[PDB]
C-alpha cells in the first residue's frame, strides 16, 4: 500500500512495483531497437502480457533500458487495468469508474504547487551542447513503414507562457531527426501549440523541455485535456496529495520532475521544419506520407544512471493512446458534461473504438425534466461536448441510458444494435470543426475542416418522458432481489464453485 | 462425439466428460429459480447445469439449462455449440459455418424409419396427458406463463407429404394438455399450417424435446422453403437420423428424443400467450393470442431430460444456435447471388440484431460500383432471403478484419464508417416483426427498421486502401513476426 503511492510519483519505483505484482518481464536477451522492440511490445498489447523491461538493446548506450507497454492491459480480467491504475497509486482491482472518480475529485481540489529542489536523480548525467547525441539512446523504429525513429512516445513537453503564469505539461510524439534535433506535431488546438504561438508574437522561439520516464501520475496528467491555462503540475500534486518534486533545467530555467529518467532541453524553432512521420497512430492505422513539423533543438540533456526509456507502440487498441489518453478524456468529458448541467453520470471512450467514440451514460431519472427529444438533446450534447477542449478530440458520441454499463463494450453493442433506430437516431453535425487525425475523413472533410462529427442516439423516444418500452431480460433485471441473492448465495453449493 | 450429434443423452454425458456440466443435486424451484440459475450460467459462461432434484416434479425428470451456452475458457468457448455438430471443443464460428455449408452441398440422407426406440419407453394417451407433471419452468419474473417448449422443434408435414419441416418455436403451457405458441406467417410452420386451413381439417403436429442436437440445430436454421430438415441433418452428420412414428398421428420424430408431444394445431382456438423474455434481450409487457396446440398423446424416455433456453441478453441459444445458423445460411445466399462476401456473422453481442458481412476486397473493384449502389444491392439480396429477413441491420466491412471478433467489428465501425456517407436506411423493405426498436409508424407501415452500415472506405471500391493497419500482424515483416513468436519464451514471457 506504500509501494503503490510511491509508484504514482516515481517511475523507477513504478517499474519495481510492476515486478512485485508479477506484471513485468525482464528481457535479458539482446534486442534490436530496429523494429524488434516495437514488434515484441505490439504483441504484448494484443496478448495483454506483462510489460517488458528491455535490459539489452543492440548498439545502445551501455546500461540503457526500454520499458514497453507502460499502461497496457493485463489478460486477467479482474486486474485488467492494474498497470493503468498504478499510474495513480490505485490498487490492482481498480476499474474505469474508480479511476474516473479519482481523476474528477482532483479537478475540484486546490492545486498543490511543485516543490523546488536543488538536486535530483535526473541530474546524475548531464550532456551539454556538443555532448548531446540522441542516437546513443535506444531510439526505436516502432513500425515497419514508419518515417523515422521516435525518441518521445511516452514523455511530455514542458513549456511556459512568456508571462510565467501557465506551466504546460503535454504528451506529444517527437521523431529523431539527428543527434541533437527532434521534430513533432504542434496542433494549434493543443496547449503546446497555443503557448508556442504566444512566443511567435514576441520574435522569440519557445523554450522547451521533455520529461521521459516522468512520474507516472505526471505523465497521465500531461495526457489529460485539462482546460486552458490550468497547470498540470498543480493538478498532479492535488491528485496524489503532495507536491511533485521538481528541479530547474540545466540551460533554460524550466522546472521538470526531479526523478525523471531522461530530460531533454532546448527550444522549438519558429520556422525550421523536417518531414516527420508517418507513424502508426492511435486510430489503428499507418498512413503512407508524413508532413513537415517544427524542429526541436536539444541544447542539453540529463538522465539517471541506467536510464529507462518508456515507449508507446501506437496502433490497434489497447495501447496508451487508449488506456491513458482515452481514460483521461473520459474523465474530463464527464466533468464537462456535468458542469454544463447535462444529465450524464459516466463517460467512457471505449478502448475497442480506438478513442474515436465516447459513450455517454444518461441518467434516465433526469431526462424527463428537460422536456426535450432526441434531435434537440443530441444537438445540445454536440455543442457542449464538441466545444470543449476534451470533446474536440473525439468525433463520435453515443448516448444511451444508464441501465447499461458503458465501460463494457458488449453492453454498448447490445444497445447500439437494439435501440438505435435507422431513421431517427443518426445525427450528423457536418458544421462542427473536426479533430484532424480522424482516420475516415475524406479530401472534402479536410478542405472544409468539418464533416466528421456524429451523435448516435440510443435513447428510446419514450425515455424522454421518463418511460421505457420493455424491461431487460437478464439475471439482474428478470428476477426478484430475494431470488437473485439466493442464487448468488448458493452458487458454489449448486456445484458451480468459482465458475 | 458424433454420438453426441445424434443422441441428446450421450451429448449430456459427453458434456460431463469434458468438464462442461454441473450436476445440481440441491432441490431447485422450477418457479423462477431454475431460470435464474441458468440465466446467470449464460452470463458467466459457466458449465451447463443438469438439474436432478426438481421440486414438485415428475420423479426422475431432469432439466438441462444452457444446452448451447458459451464457456469462459476462450479457447473452448464454442465447444457446447460445436458438439451439436460433433465438432471438437476448439471449433470456432468459421469451422461451424464451413461445415454447415458443406452440408447444404451434400444431397440429403433420408431418415431411417424404425418401429421402436427409447422415446417410447413411456406413453400417455388422451386423459393420461398431464403436462403439469413435468418440471415446466417459469423462466422470467414477468413472464405470461410457464413454457414447456423452449428448446424443441415442431414437426409437421405438408398434406402432399413432400415437405417434412422441423422448426424451433416456443410453446407456452395453457393447461394440462394444451399449449400455445407463435406461428409467424413467414416461418415454415405458419406456411404449412395455413396450407391445412385450405383443407377442412387442422394441422397434425408433434414436438421433439431433447432431440438429437444436430436435428435441433437444423430446426433452428432458416433453410429454404420446401427443404426437409431431416435429410439435411443426415447429410450434416453423414448418416440418417433414426426416427419412429408417433403413437397417434403418423408424424415421424427422432427415435431417441427425450420427450415427444403429439396432437394438432387448432384452426382458430387461441389463448393469450406471452409475454416472454426474448432473443433481443427485452421483456415486453403484453402478450398476444396465439394458436392452441392440443396434445392428444406424449412419450418420453425413462428419467427424461427436458432442455430449456432462458431467452434474454446474449449469449443464449437464440444467438449461439439461431445466429450461427442464420450466418451460415446468409453466407450461402450471398455467395449464390454472386456477392463478393467470404464470411457472415451475426455477432452474439448484437443479440441477433445485426449481421456483419466480410467483403472480399480483391473482388470489389471488378463490380465498378460504390457504397450507395453496393448497399442497395446487398439489401435487396440479403433482406429478400428467408434468413436475411430475420436480421434488420447489415454491416459491410472488408475482410482484413475477423468479423467474428466484436472488438474488431467495433474498431471498423468507429474508424471507417463516415457519418455523412455510410448510413443507408431502407424504409421500404418489410421488417421482421420482433425487432425491438420499431415504433408505431413502422408497425403500421410494415417497414422502416432495415439498415446497411457501410465500413468500406470509398477507395476500396477501386481496390485501394488509404492506410495499412498498425498491428503486430500488419506492421512487421513475416520474418520478424516469426522470430518474435519463436523467441517469445527466451524473452522471458513463457506463455504470455
Ligand atoms: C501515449 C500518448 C501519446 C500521445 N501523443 C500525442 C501526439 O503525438 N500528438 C497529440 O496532439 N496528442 C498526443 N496525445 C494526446 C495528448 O497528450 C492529450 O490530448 C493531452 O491532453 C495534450 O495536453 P494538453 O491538453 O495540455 O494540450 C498522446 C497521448 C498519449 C497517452
Ligand atoms: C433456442 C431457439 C428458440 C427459438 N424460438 C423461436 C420462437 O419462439 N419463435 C420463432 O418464430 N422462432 C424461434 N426460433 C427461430 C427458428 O428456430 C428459426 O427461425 C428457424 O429457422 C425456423 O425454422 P424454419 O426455417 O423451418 O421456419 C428459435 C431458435 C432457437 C435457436
Ligand atoms: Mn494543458
Ligand atoms: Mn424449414
Ligand atoms: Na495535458
Ligand atoms: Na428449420
Amino acid at each position: 500500500f506504500q509501494s503503490m503511492n510511491r509508484s504514482a510519483l516515481d517511475f523507477r519505483h513504478f517499474v519495481d512495483h510492476l515486478r512485485r505484482q508479477g506484471d513485468l518481464v525482464d528481457v535479458h536477451t539482446e534486442v534490436d531497437a530496429n523494429l524488434e522492440i516495437g514488434a515484441i511490445t505490439r504483441r504484448v498489447y494484443e496478448r495483454r502480457a506483462p510489460a517488458p523491461l528491455f535490459h539489452n538493446i543492440r548498439d545502445s548506450l551501455p546500461g540503457a533500458r526500454v520499458l514497453g507497454a507502460p499502461a497496457g492491459l493485463r489478460a486477467d480480467r479482474a486486474r485488467a487495468h492494474s498497470r493503468l491504475a498504478l499510474h495513480f497509486g490505485l490498487p490492482e482491482h481498480s476499474g474505469p469508474r474508480d479511476i474516473v472518480a479519482m481523476l474528477r475529485a482532483a479537478m475540484r481540489a486546490e492545486p498543490i504547487a511543485p516543490r523546488r529542489l536543488e538536486r535530483g536523480p535526473v541530474q546524475e548525467n548531464v550532456w551539454l551542447g556538443e555532448q548531446v547525441d540522441l542516437t546513443r539512446f535506444p531510439v526505436p523504429l516502432l513500425h515497419e513503414q514508419d518515417g523515422g525513429r521516435y525518441f518521445g512516445t511516452y514523455g511530455f513537453h514542458v513549456v511556459q507562457t512568456p508571462d510565467g503564469s501557465w506551466d504546460s505539461w503535454s504528451v506529444g510524439r517527437l521523431m529523431l531527426v539527428d543527434r541533437n534535433t527532434l521534430a513533432g506535431p504542434t496542433i494549434p488546438t493543443q496547449h503546446i501549440g497555443i503557448i508556442r504561438e504566444q512566443w511567435r508574437r514576441l520574435g522569440k522561439p519557445t523554450p522547451w523541455a521533455m520529461a521521459l520516464g516522468a512520474p507516472p501520475a505526471a505523465l497521465a496528467a500531461a495526457g489529460m485535456p485539462l482546460p486552458e491555462g490550468v497547470s498540470e503540475a498543480g493538478y498532479v500534486g492535488a491528485l496524489v496529495g503532495e507536491p511533485v518534486e521538481v528541479v530547474r533545467t540545466q540551460t533554460n530555467g524550466l522546472w521538470v520532475p526531479a526523478n525523471t529518467e531522461i530530460v531533454l532541453e532546448g527550444e522549438i524553432s519558429l520556422d525550421e521544419t523536417a518531414l516527420e512521420g508517418p507513424m502508426g497512430e492511435y486510430h489503428g492505422y499507418s498512413f503512407p506520407i508524413g508532413k513537415p513539423q517544427p524542429l526541436f533543438h536539444v541544447h542539453a540533456l540529463s538522465f539517471r544512471d541506467q536510464p529507462i526509456l518508456p515507449i508507446c507502440v501506437a496502433g490497434t487498441p489497447p495501447e496508451e493512446h487508449h488506456t491513458i489518453w482515452g481514460t483521461m478524456i473520459s474523465a474530463q468529458l464527464l466533468d464537462v458534461a456535468q458542469n454544463a448541467g447535462l444529465p450524464v453520470d459516466m463517460v467512457w471512450c471505449s478502448y475497442e473504438a480506438a478513442t474515436c467514440w465516447a459513450v455517454l451514460s444518461i441518467d434516465v431519472q433526469r431526462l424527463a425534466a428537460l422536456g426535450t427529444d432526441a434531435a434537440a438533446f443530441a444537438a445540445r450534447v454536440a455543442e457542449t461536448v464538441f466545444g470543449s477542449h476534451a470533446g474536440h478530440l473525439v468525433p463520435k458520441l453515443i448516448l444511451v441510458g444508464n441501465d447499461i454499463d458503458v465501460t463494457e463494450i458488449d453492453q454498448v453493442v447490445w444497445a447500439l444494435a437494439t435501440r438505435a433506430h435507422p431513421l431517427h437516431d443518426h445525427f450528423a453535425f457536418p458544421q462542427i470543426r473536426d479533430f484532424p487525425m480522424v482516420p475516415y475523413l475524406d479530401a472534402e472533410d479536410k478542405a472544409r475542416g468539418s464533416g466528421g462529427r456524429l451523435v448516435i442516439n440510443c435513447l428510446y423516444p419514450e425515455q424522454f418522458a421518463g418511460q421505457m418500452r420493455a424491461a431487460t431480460a437478464s439475471f439482474r433485471h428478470a428476477y426478484p432481489t430475494a431470488l437473485r441473492r439466493r442464487v448468488e448465495e448458493r452458487w458454489s453449493d449448486y456445484g458451480f464453485g468459482d465458475a
